[PDB]
């Protein structure tokens, strides 16, 4: 409906992200605390992390202090890269460009 | 109104006449409550999410109350670690996602 994708939540909350200079489609997504990308190189260190979803957990390797765009929002901070099913923006960067949610 | 995600988005919510707490999910297509009883009819359905499937029992037009909004929709219900209102019903309570 009210576009991005979209604000009344009647389609998925699907933004382009872009990360490495790569674009990538990606939901926001209010119940993730953290958010969560496909395999890809990120710089820098890393830590393996566990994270619990519906279905259980899956290993993770968490960057922090990564760069990346959102909606053409700038960001700057921690993204976890794992097998997720989708790319989720979580409340870390959410909080960061200011998304809220209203009703 | 607007809430904040500087901590996750809990609210009450009235289902089946019990009382839960859940999580406002723009990352959900669907709500799905831990396990409980719900009156009528049910078929089953695998749901998956970040770890992979579960399955769950699919309840249709279940009338809920939402930080005290009421609406009506599909309810999943199964093994989920937390309750999860997803956009099936939030579209009801006219919640937005603006930045
Ligand atoms: C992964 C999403 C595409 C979909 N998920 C909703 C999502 O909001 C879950 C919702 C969620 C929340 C807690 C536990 C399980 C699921 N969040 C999530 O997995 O977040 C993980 C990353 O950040 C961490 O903080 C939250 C858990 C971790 S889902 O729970 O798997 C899901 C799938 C199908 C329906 N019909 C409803 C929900
Ligand atoms: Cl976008
Ligand atoms: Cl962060
Ligand atoms: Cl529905
Ligand atoms: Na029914």
């Amino acid at each position: 409906s009210f576009n991005f994708p979209q604000i009344t939540l009647w389609k998925r909350p699907l933004v382009t992200i872009k990360i490495g200079g790569q674009l990538k489609e990606a939901l926001l997504d209010t119940g993730a605390d953290d958010t969560v990308i496909e395999e890809m190189s990120l710089p820098g260190r890393w830590k393996p992390k566990m994270i619990g979803g519906i279905g259980g957990f899956i290993k993770v390797r968490q960057y922090d202090q990564i760069i990346i765009e959102i909606a053409g929002h700038k960001a700057i901070g921690t993204v976890l890269v794992g097998p997720t099913p989708v790319n989720i923006i979580g409340r870390n960067l959410l909080t960061q460009i200011g998304a809220t949610l209203n009703f």
